[PDB]
Order: structure tokens, then C-alpha cells, then sequence
């Protein structure tokens, strides 16, 4: 139904979105 982060277990229902995520809670990717 929904995507989780690729990295952690965070759930989204856009791209743009967990990708916006990932630069601020992870800083590594993508
Ligand atoms: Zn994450």
C-alpha cells in the first residue's frame, strides 16, 4: 500500500516525499 524508507522503518505514500526523509534523517542517500 505505502513505501518504507530504504534505511529505517519510516512509512510514505510518495516518492519526493521519503526521498526529502532520507536527506535530513539520514544524510548518506540517495
Ligand atoms: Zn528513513
Amino acid at each position: 500500500k505505502t513505501y518504507q524508507c530504504q534505511y529505517c522503518e519510516a512509512r510514505s505514500a510518495d516518492s519526493s516525499n521519503l526521498k526529502t526523509h532520507i536527506k535530513t534523517k539520514h544524510s548518506k542517500e540517495k
